[PDB]
């Protein structure tokens, strides 16, 4: 027999001593080591006061599971453990000054999200995120891939949404600040004001153009007639602006990232375009520039601090 | 010679070959190995691919030390390693479901602050403090502890003073969302309202007692007269209410915890009480529980959420 740790965070370690005839999994469960599902292996002499990542199975590991990662699902560490035996063996290059991906496991949508993360101002609060986060912009990007598949209830391979996937993670990271005010005008009904927060605040879908949407769009009243939609008052460091892919110039200068999608939900890709110098499109580990760009573009991203209308 | 790795914060590497027939600081200046000052040291076959701090003498480590410290200050990173070379021979006992420290040059001011830490919301801003505080809450707080001193320009030995050292940690915490309004009344003068925000929300030097602080305090004028100063809002996780030591009663169930200062400048020690099911004395390593307590009390620290006044 051996001793061994047993975490849910590999901070907290949690002494055992294992029978060497008996798998891991009669004995903990299923068992994770160093990122390889050892449920069904038996221990070894090699083994010997190493730490093993266990599902939370008692009140005790439940609540260190809740404080690092910031999630009641027993599951989530199965799911965390599972993505990230393949995410350790991608590569994470440095590209235009950021940390891309290159591509594989269809993990395009995971890049353009990792690349639009280093370009505007957000924190994550789950101690899980702030680390695996820290680190992927050192480079070591595994751990805050994996854990991005397992928030978002994704698998490796798994063809992915940008827009719902930011959804997933601002959920997960301070937003209380952000405040957003919109006015529909419809010449039947008259004005009606709304007033959003959090991430609600920070993602509209239906225009790419930020200022088109402060000029306002045309969107159906809830009596059923063509109204008029427009910002009034906007606080927050970014907004993200959505509309189903379609051709769409972005010009430089007018921008700080976009996220490109060609294809269709069974098979597709994305590229990520920033504004930098000049209009540079990073592909993983690809990467081209170009004075003028235009493609089908899905979500752009823009920079903000406070803006208040002067429509009467 | 061989291979090593400098860093400032063990998460960004930055490789270097080294002769072994000079000393680690001809060729980096100030070098620490895992706390050790190896500065006067020559290479050895041991130390080959080990992580090397150093100094930030150059703009890209002064740039991963600003985001992962909060802190300019090059000298800071010096600091913390001689400090963490003490901390880490402490002892961080559990005490009554928290994590303190066993008394160790005059370290009281830093247990205090630790085991009130543990029982406030508080969350901190730099990566370091993050990584930092989660481990001292593990029972690893030998690193957490030398950031304090280092943050507080205070080193190990040194005499502390707790409501001092938490100020330079609440500014390093976010507190955006906190707000405090108060109303002086001199009869000669009027009324004359402020608006504090951040850690001036919540720190308030002349008083222990919340509620005479919504009840009002006798305060000299601007004009020199007594008036009286009363809270009008408070919007915080929590208030933090000192006064200068002097005999005072703490009544179970009317606080979270306080500091208890006996001494002087030149030799002191602080004990910390909790109110729980019974008020307990944390002194370091040694626990007391009593139904009732007194003694010179000079920090008192109680929940908030949102408390508006009466008084017309
Ligand atoms: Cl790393
Ligand atoms: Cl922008
Ligand atoms: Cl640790
Ligand atoms: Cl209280
Ligand atoms: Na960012
Ligand atoms: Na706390
Ligand atoms: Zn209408
Ligand atoms: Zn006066």
């Amino acid at each position: 027999t051996i001793k061994v740790f047993t975490t849910v965070d590999n901070i907290n370690l949690h002494t055992q001593v294992v029978d060497m005839s008996m798998t891991y999994g009669q004995q903990f469960g299923p068992t994770y080591l160093d990122g390889a599902d050892v449920t069904k292996i038996k221990p070894h002499n090699s083994h010997e006061g190493k730490t093993f990542y266990v599902l939370p199975n008692d009140d005790t590991l439940r609540v260190e599971a809740f404080e690092y990662y910031h999630t009641t699902d027993p599951s989530f560490l199965g799911r965390y453990m599972s993505a990230l035996n393949h995410t350790k063996k991608w590569k994470y290059p440095q590209v235009n000054g950021l940390t891309s991906i290159k591509w594989a496991d269809n993990n395009s949508y995971l890049a353009t999200a990792l690349l639009t993360l280093q370009q505007i101002e957000l924190k994550f609060n789950p101690p899980a995120l702030q680390d695996a986060y820290y680190r992927a912009r050192a480079g070591e990007a595994a751990n805050f891939c994996a854990l991005i598949l397992a928030y978002c209830n994704k698998t490796v391979g798994e063809l992915g949404d940008v827009r719902e996937t930011m959804s997933y993670l601002f959920q997960h990271a301070n937003l209380d600040s952000c405040k957003r005010v919109l006015n529909v005008v419809c010449d039947t009904c008259g004005q009606q004001q709304t007033t959003l927060k959090g991430v609600e605040a920070v993602m509209y879908m239906g225009t790419l153009s930020y200022e088109q949407f402060k000029k306002g769009v045309q969107i159906p009243c809830t009596c059923g007639r063509q109204a008029t939609k427009y910002l009034v008052q906007q606080e927050s460091p970014f907004v993200m602006m959505s509309a189903p892919p379609a051709q769409y110039e972005l010009k430089h200068g007018t921008f700080t990232c976009a996220s490109e999608y060609t294809g269709n939900y069974q098979c597709g890709h994305y590229k990520h375009i920033t504004s930098k110098e000049t209009l540079y499109c990073i592909d993983g580990a690809l990467l081209t520039k170009s004075s003028e760009y235009k493609g089908p573009i899905t979500d752009v991203f823009y920079k903000e601090n406070s803006y208040t209308t002067t429509i009467k």
